[PDB]
C-alpha cells in the first residue's frame, strides 16, 4: 500500500509506471495523474473526486465503488476496469476505451462518454440519466435495467446491445445504429429515432408498437 505523499512525489518526479499498486481507499481529489500506469491498481473505494487521468492506463484496474465525480478521463484505456457502483456523474469519459469494464450500478449521470469505447461493456442497472454518448461504441453493451433517461445516444452504435428494462423516457437516439439489438416495445415510443438504422424485425415492431397487428 502507497500513501498520498508518496505517488505524488513520484509523480512529480516523472515515475508513470505504477502499476499493480494498490491504493485502496486512497483520497487523491483534485490529484493529477494525466499519463499514469496504474494498470492493475487496486482503487478499491478510491476517492478520485475531479482527478485528472487523462491518457491514464487503468486496464483491468479495480476501481469498484470509488469516487470519481467529475474525473478527467478522456482517452483513458479503461479496459476490462472494474467500475461496479462506481460514482462517475459528470465525469468526461471523452474517447476512453472502456470495452468490457464491469460498468454495473455505475452512476454515470451526466458523464460525458462521448465517442467512448464500450464495446461488450457491462452497464446493467446503470445511471446514465442526462449523459451523453454521441458517436459511442456500445456493439454488444449490456444496458439492462439501465437508465438512459434524456440521455443523448445520437449516431452511437448500439448493434447487438441489451437494452431491456432500460428507462429511455426522453432518450434520444437519433442516427443510432440499432441493428441487432434488443429493445422493448417502450423504447420505440419513448425515444427519438429520427435516422436510427434498423432491422427488418425491428421496424415491424416499431409498427406493433404503436398498435398495427399484422394477420
Amino acid at each position: 500500500h502507497m500513501n498520498v505523499g508518496e505517488i505524488l512525489r513520484h509523480y512529480a518526479a516523472g515515475k508513470r509506471n505504477f502499476q499493480h499498486i494498490n491504493l485502496q481507499e486512497i483520497e487523491l481529489t483534485n490529484a493529477s495523474l494525466t499519463g499514469a500506469d496504474l494498470s492493475y491498481a487496486n482503487l478499491h473505494h478510491a476517492n478520485l473526486s475531479r482527478a485528472n487521468l487523462r491518457s491514464a492506463d487503468l486496464r483491468n484496474a479495480n476501481l469498484s465503488h470509488a469516487n470519481l465525480s467529475g474525473a478527467n478521463l478522456e482517452e483513458a484505456n479503461l479496459e476490462a476496469a472494474n467500475l461496479r457502483g462506481a460514482d462517475l456523474h459528470e465525469a468526461n469519459l471523452s474517447g476512453a476505451d472502456l470495452q468490457e469494464a464491469n460498468l454495473t450500478q455505475a452512476n454515470l449521470k451526466d458523464a460525458n462518454l462521448s465517442d467512448a469505447n464500450l464495446e461488450q461493456a457491462d452497464l446493467a442497472g446503470a445511471d446514465l440519466q442526462g449523459a451523453v454518448l454521441d458517436g459511442a461504441n456500445l456493439h454488444g453493451a449490456n444496458l439492462n435495467n439501465a437508465n438512459l433517461s434524456e440521455a443523448m445516444l445520437t449516431r452511437a452504435n448500439l448493434e447487438q446491445a441489451d437494452l431491456s428494462g432500460a428507462r429511455t423516457t426522453g432518450a434520444r437516439l437519433d442516427d443510432a445504429s440499432l441493428h441487432g439489438a434488443t429493445v422493448d416495445p417502450v423504447l420505440w415510443r419513448t425515444a427519438s429515432l429520427v435516422g436510427a438504422r434498423v432491422d427488418v424485425d425491428q421496424a415491424v415492431a416499431f409498427a406493433a408498437a404503436h398498435g398495427l397487428c399484422l394477420a
